[PDB]
């Protein structure tokens, strides 16, 4: 920040205070912008500072007055995302109601849900035709048609900004569609746009880089010939898909660009695709580079400056020892990606339902390492993904266990293989080389009430409630924005009607990825002591709860106790109104508790969050129901 | 929420103005309404629109300058904990005269590195006695000799240019007896006399008195009592009134809008009274704070409170917010259990008591900061409690006692030069006045001559200011301390001071000497000078010591050592200090365990290899490690 820059910005406002106040975001997350970008670019072309602040300097001036507020908002509330209030849901815009207009149609549900962030899966223009579920871009600046336009999502955000919502889309950052323009403009031979990709004239960068790279499709291959570069690009994912050259700078500027253009149309939060595969360095996987991390940030600090009501979230599944530098280590925590996904909770949860052992979940929780306290996970039960068990070998032996013959036990039991299983899961894939397989299905059918719906029994079909309402509340007391996937609320088994349709047949995650029938939630709504009521309404009190428990603040981590049942989980979070300490029995059986871990930090006398009863912890044992929680904190004894 | 909105959006003509206020008012509402329903209960409800007027009155006022530097406090929530802030600590009158005078010196200042500049009461006081400015007769004004409000706010708008925050002491408490409101009072106005605790008869005062460890006076037109807890001209104010308040919000957005960025709260812990109590250290108080904090929040949020209370520290975390209040009650105050520490350490050449209080002190919340010093304007008192001695193995009173022996110049063979100041006719226990280098051994040691022992002295002084410098939070230097000035014995010779001999700490600023220690690197005050400025340069580049970390003890298996450990992103820090003469060793492992294999001390610049069994450590060094 030099005196050029300083008047080049005074000079392009006609109001002082937007000057002064562009100036001092300027001052304060310059560090993190400049530092970061030559530590990539390196001694470059020196013009890029002033290219940069032309972006911004635009972007800013078209910030609309509402999102200016927001943004001042934001700065006073910088921990927004991290409040125990935040709860968020996750639909297919035409899945759930069809078009953007639709969408506002139902924001009543969704307000009275207390849900304060909509993730809304892909819906930026993809080419037409096969398009990997909307990761194929064709531009970032419009809609798929049948969605609705851009101004439909500016609509839809002004909408959710009414209820207090934030919109949150999926940005790939890695690839376009070969019908971007991007793409043509380099395929008609614009050298500006050659250089927007990996372009190769022989067959030898190409080999020298497939030396060490793995395969993401197990199509097969990293790279594609086309006609009019003849020439290789570079194309991880599939064909129709080309990897950006991040180290042109030129790219950088367009997505600074492009973040801030659909800030400016209401998004708040960004989930950041692909963001692994940025950097191409060889003899390495490409992916993970350090040189990922210094772009996150300067693409953060951009927004940090032009709209501080945004936030990022990283999309990437990795073990945890690759996972944390997603949200910062060294000289970032929290000046790169702000969320993340808690990818091992998930598969933890699973694997506890199904093992009703919790040594293998105190193990990887363990071996976690701490996130920068202003950051925060995104914890969900399921998504619109397949289920892979990521259960790493160390944490297994850790338990006593083996890694493969744990993994293919989940993969049998929630299958549908195994003797006396409760799940009715699909096979998505298996891949040879390992044994290892992945499992589609929804929540409902995953936790035993497809089967018990089959036997009409009354107490495995409660077994099924519980089981659904336990792994929400884990979600919803861990801390971080617990991500409700569409229909999880009303218990949706899985939908074999995907099989007639003969796009989805093909591919059947379809299975878990259901239309929402409006109906069906209206009849769920008057019939509460149904299965799908059970659970509805189970679910509204566990949200309301939440949303009142301020020791579920996100700053603040959950510490395993370890647990003198393997039945049970035992999980701490220290908090300055007390501790609370929360109990979950992961198994159908009666489990007697030994009172001395939870006496140890909570004192004598208790009161559960959930149902409100008191518990005495100078008891030798406390009493858990099979698949019960309580969230414990202090309390006294009158009586 | 509703009558504030209408009220509120019309209140300004611009519409930023007003967007920006309703914005804050729904962030900082619930601390402010909760808080004065939880003191004046939900009884008195014109209240709200009552602040409101005051509040958007403060906001109107406020110039577009304080606005801007308001915005930044947003962007670095955080600007009191960076490793860059000193403070500095001065007498307006004893550093430069007046204040348009401390403007000629701001190179010194800026030159420091100080970025907080605490001035002592300058808020206008009767005349007579003033129990040192503590005696307030109007908070708009300030004390004539030292100038206007208009040079108050000129000073702060060349301090702002250097970047430096000026801070002021405002007594909550009580107000000079010649105050407008204790006049208006004694003229029989009503709602003045409500500004005060007033009885008619001895029964009341002596129903207080009966827990209250004179706190009444007589006067003819209020005939009756007032309470009074210091002196008698000082009129404990009412806080049971709202009216008062109001008073007191309109005078801090009133001292803001001037340029005052941190209030030094003074008697804060004496606001509440309560029949039954020693009417110190009541809930009121923090609910109190917490409302004039969130004000503060709302119209300026540049400003900072910081809470004068010397109590024990079970009691003292609390000024800094506990419970629902966590970080409402302040955003600083003193350390002074560590400040008891440095110096009983370089007395005994033990720190087995530093490590015990420092472990018995509770965290903190990470968004306040303490503010540390080795000496002020105050007599040291040995708050040295009784259980932190018993963990230790001594005897409290025994060692309480050792102190005063030893800072007095009494024990046989101390390098102290202080004097007695308060002596108890009951424990024996005593207050010592003197400035760091003469308790640090200097004077004694220029009447000797000795190289051996001067060097000794400047040693010291380093030692204790680099305690301070990386202990976490804002380290107060004390005026002329970097020139290691001793005891000035021509106090008596005043005969406004010679009653009060902690004027025997507090010189007068002489320029031509400070010019003479800049140009003098190897005289002992020039050993001292260029190493404070050193010690000072490598702070401001010490990520490590951003004042939300909290210092750890590490337990030391050499009692001439203090071990300190601080976590830190970028990889951790350990503190090594010596607090004897002679050279200690300490063992590999204990470091090798926290940092790794090859380090670095920030404070010299060489390398350490923790490869050999031991570490030499000679006397008095400071080695501030981190990994590399």
């Amino acid at each position: 920040l030099t005196s050029e820059l300083a008047a080049q910005v005074r000079d392009a406002f006609d109001d002082d205070r937007d000057a002064e106040t562009f100036l001092l975001r300027l001052e304060r997350y310059g560090e993190d912008l400049w530092e970061s970008l030559r530590a990539v670019y390196g001694d470059q072309v020196r013009a890029l500072p002033g290219r940069l602040l032309e972006v911004m300097l635009h972007a800013y001036h078209a910030r609309p007055a509402e999102l200016r507020r927001l943004d001042e908002a934001r700065l006073l509330r910088p921990d927004w995302l991290q409040r125990p209030e935040m709860v968020g849901y996750v639909a297919y815009t035409d899945r759930f109601a069809g078009t953007l207009k639709g969408v506002e149609e139902r924001l009543d549900y969704l307000e009275g849900l207390g849900v304060k962030y909509l993730h809304l899966m892909p819906l930026l223009r993809p080419r037409e035709g096969e398009n990997d579920g909307g990761y194929a871009v064709q531009d970032y600046r419009a809609v798929r048609p049948d969605l609705g336009t851009m101004d439909d999502l500016s609509a839809l955000a002004r909408a959710l900004r009414g209820r207090g919502i934030s919109l949150v889309l999926d940005l790939v950052l890695n690839h376009v569609a070969r019908e971007h323009a991007w793409a043509q403009k380099a395929r008609a031979g614009d050298p500006k746009y050659r250089a927007y990709f990996h372009l190769f004239p022989d067959r030898r960068g190409p080999d020298a880089f497939e030396a060490t790279l793995p395969e993401i499709f197990p199509a097969p291959g990293n790279f594609s010939w086309d006609e009019e570069i003849g020439g290789w690009v570079w194309t991880t994912f599939n064909s129709y898909q080309w990897d950006l050259n991040w180290a042109n700078p030129d790219v950088f500027l367009e997505f600074v660009d492009i973040i801030l253009y659909l800030a400016n149309r209401g998004v708040e939060v960004f989930r950041l695709d692909a963001i692994a595969f940025i950097w191409k360095r060889l003899g390495t996987d490409c992916q993970n580079q350090p040189e990922v991390h210094h772009l996150t940030r300067a693409l953060r600090a951009a927004a940090r400056i032009v709209a501080p009501a945004v936030a990022f979230k990283a999309e990437a599944i990795v073990a945890p020892a690759d996972l944390i530098h997603y949200l910062g280590t060294r000289a970032h925590h929290g000046k790169v990606s702000d969320m993340a996904y808690h990818n091992s909770l998930m598969v933890q949860l699973w694997s506890s339902l199904a093992s009703r052992n919790t040594r293998l979940f105190e193990e990887a929780l363990r071996a976690f390492p701490p996130k920068p306290t202003s950051t925060t996970w995104g914890l969900y039960v399921r998504c619109h993904d397949d289920i892979g068990w990521a259960i790493s070998d160390e944490d297994a032996a850790r338990a006593g266990l083996n890694g493969a013959a744990h993994r293919h036990f989940l993969s049998d039991f929630y299958s549908g293989q195994f003797p006396g299983s409760f799940a009715r899961g699909l096979v998505f894939q298996y891949n040879p080389v390992n044994g290892d397989r992945r499992i589609s299905g929804s929540a409902a059918s995953l936790a035993g009430l497809e089967a018990a719906l089959e036997t009409g029994d009354p107490g495995r079909i409660e077994d099924a409630v519980r089981r659904l309402l336990l792994l929400h509340t884990v979600i919803l007391g861990f801390g971080g924005v617990p991500l409700l996937y569409m229909g999880d609320e009303l218990a949706l088994l899985n939908d074999y009607a995907f099989e007639d349709v003969p796009e989805h047949a093909p591919d059947n995650r379809w299975v878990h990825r259901p239309q929402m029938d409006w109906a069906l939630a209206e009849r769920v709504r008057q019939e509460p002591s149904s299965p799908a009521g059970r659970v509805n309404t189970g679910l509204r009190h566990l949200l309301r709860v939440r949303r009142d428990t301020p020791q579920l603040h996100a700053s603040i981590e959950s510490q395993v106790l370890p647990s003198p049942d393997s039945r049970a989980l035992l999980l701490r979070r220290d908090h300055p109104l007390g501790g609370m300490v929360q109990v979950y029995n992961f198994s159908e059986e009666t489990v007697m508790l030994p009172s001395h871990v939870l006496r140890d930090v909570l004192g004598d006398h208790v009161q559960d969050r959930l149902s409100g009863s008191a518990f005495r912890l100078d008891r030798p044992t406390v009493r858990l129901e099979g698949y019960r929680a309580l969230w414990l904190t202090a309390g006294e004894a009158p009586a």
